[PDB]
């Protein structure tokens, strides 16, 4: 099998427009959670998300968002960015040996409701031509592989909060079996209250927090009470490592280890040892250890325990047990997006030398009192190997291990 | 790399709640379509439709149901049948080798349009619940892999007409690569207006025999204006061929080629040569002749005609090429299950020994009548391989073959 290398990285998140912007968050500490008025408006509970803040039109013209969702979007800057980042010209972006696996956790809800409100309105005629690609699952893959011209693999998997680590970890695959050389991985939510309201109806998000929205995502926190919803999108461009050499790509990671597993269990709750099995599939191809983990933990009481319990399993505790630090207690959960932004997020800081802080504990869980979680921003760390788990509804897994690439 | 047989089908269809129904149908060429009242009441152009008539609550128990929508609700009886089919014990059906790719082309919009609607007239608890996991894009497999209690991988592939072609080409390859034995792969879609508007709204459904409903899909015929829309949901198992023979299994067929490519073209028609390149990808591992061609044929204007094209390329014209019958015809297009069930129908054509009409050819397509486009069911055919391809939206491709187990 192939050595599978990420040369490109592209990011829309609520910590920032870019690589770059993104950094300076992790590194700061900057939450990207702000207040919801509209989902006060509408009598939500949950009254946080965790917004972009960019320029759509600035960024992708009138006709290439004809067919584009705001989550779809914002995926085709991430993918934009990612093409540049990686310096790919036109040829290795559309040729037969290279694809793209992009996902989201839904399509584009608010096409669908806003479709079915104008059909009702106004009639069926004024939802409108262009609806279809925004509303369909594969709404991130069809639109990208579509405008980028794409012409090898082109398809969408979605597994919930774990999409964008499984379509990352299927390309992988594919470059690793040697059917492509190149491959767009990642995905997108939208942020919309279509969306987010599921979510606030079945009590999953944050409301504590309302009146401090910046940490109401509080992983690991005693306090935590639910997740914090966020939109945005992530692009890795993958390649097999003589195709990254060859033409002299940057690498800002190898791609080692890769699970996938079920709970079989409960929709909405972990098992716990689905994800052991995940994250001992994801370790069975990896010889380093472990010098961070980007835990799936979305500040939930159900959900970050079974997690630590797992890494505990694999890990043990205390000192051997590697750093654990949220980034989701800044960035919310971005369900499609989550995947691939924690991928970025984890490069970044191996990049960078530095593990954020595990955001927003005020008062850690005594639970977790025996875990390395990251309590203020280590500096000059050399991150070599890092872990990251996104674990989804349905009892869907998924971890990917990245590598520093040093031959 | 393994060899991997299909031991099991389920199949919820227009023209069929099970594979004897479905067989007869085929056999007969008996219509799955029907006058969709509440399409023109909402005052759609395309007042028809394929509707599945089963009874779900008669099937799927109410606590089954919590988390299911139509679609998936659907899905789950297809899985029920295929495991029955299959004679797996619990135990097959839920451990670590075993897993689910199971898809979707969107989720369930009336989840989303009746939680919208419900936030808005009563607020957002009113959504109650449980609607994330029916509205999620991994809806087919989160639902699936949690009540069958699939341990093994757990992830759902859109990609519009191809999704469940590409999730059973993608079990194939994890079978084929040893990452597990057992997969129940497929797909799903619910048939409801808020979905079926997107594609009146695009003028992509039939509507000039709305007063002929049984006849409007008609591929192949000179007159056909577009598509008839359907839901349901299949299932195939599929184990490794050691696996299926150890015990004892029934096999229905082996998947022996996989083609996934992708246009790079247009969002909403076909490019042709995309096409090419995924049927030459599929039939490049396969070494006998193809004896039959489901196509994808969906009764459009813009998309039997590339195809057929592609078709002549590979295969040449009249006596030479593979016969040519669009089940499409008779059963609409049900976007994520399209590609499991035409999988369905072509093993059940090949266990039958027939091929079926394509049927609603009352004026062939001067255009193609130089192709071996099945205008009366071939009885006493000794069908050995047959190619199926589903080509969708987002210039998604996927093309599967498979053939008679003789060793
Ligand atoms: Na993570
Ligand atoms: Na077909």
């Amino acid at each position: 099998m192939r050595r599978v290398v990420v040369t490109g990285m592209g990011i829309v998140s609520s910590i920032g427009s870019n690589t770059e912007e993104v950094t300076a968050s992790l590194r700061e500490a900057k939450s990207g959670i702000s207040r919801a008025e509209e989902y006060a408006e509408l009598g939500f509970r949950c009254q946080v998300h965790g917004a972009p803040d960019i320029d759509i039109e600035s960024l992708v013209d009138r006709r290439a968002m004809r067919f584009h969702g705001r989550g779809t979007a914002w995926n085709h800057i991430a993918m934009d960015q990612a093409i540049a980042d990686a310096g790919l010209t036109e040829e290795e972006v559309s040729n037969e040996r290279t694809g793209i696996i992009m996902g989201s956790g839904g399509p584009s809800t608010r096409t669908i409701v806003d479709s079915a409100d104008i059909t009702r309105e106004k009639g069926p005629k004024r939802v409108g031509p262009f609806a279809v690609p925004k509303a369909m699952s594969s709404t991130a893959s069809a639109t990208l592989a579509t405008f980028f011209k794409i012409k090898g693999i082109n398809y969408s998997i979605s597994s919930a909060c774990a999409t964008s680590n499984h379509c990352i970890g299927n390309a992988y695959e594919m470059i690793q079996y040697g059917k492509q050389d190149r491959m767009f991985a990642g995905g997108c939510e939208d942020l919309d209250w279509t969306l987010s309201v599921l979510f606030d109806a079945m009590g999953a998000m944050s409301s504590k927090y309302n009146d401090t929205p910046s940490t109401a995502s509080r992983a690991y926190d005693k306090n935590r009470d639910g997740f914090v919803i966020a939109g945005g999108a992530g692009v890795l461009v993958l390649e097999d490592l003589e195709t990254a050499l060859a033409r002299g790509a940057k690498i800002y990671g190898e791609i080692v280890g890769y699970g996938a597993t079920s709970d079989g269990y409960d929709m909405v709750a972990p098992s716990g040892e689905g994800a052991i099995r995940c994250m001992k599939m994801a370790l069975s191809t990896v010889t380093s250890k472990i010098d961070y983990i980007n835990p799936h933990a979305t500040s939930t009481p159900a959900g970050d325990a079974p997690e630590i319990e797992a890494i505990r399993q694999i890990f043990g505790a205390g000192d051997v047990c590697p750093p654990i630090a949220a980034t989701k207690s800044l960035t919310g959960h971005s369900l499609g997006a989550t995947g691939v932004q924690e991928a970025i997020y984890s490069l970044l800081m191996m990049q960078n030398n530095f593990i954020c802080e595990s955001a927003h504990i005020e008062e850690l869980d005594p639970a977790f009192a025996d875990m390395p979680i990251v309590r203020k921003r280590i500096d000059n760390v050399q991150l070599n190997t890092v872990l990251s788990n996104s674990f989804g509804f349905g009892g869907t897994n998924a971890t990917l291990v990245f590598q520093r690439y040093q031959g």
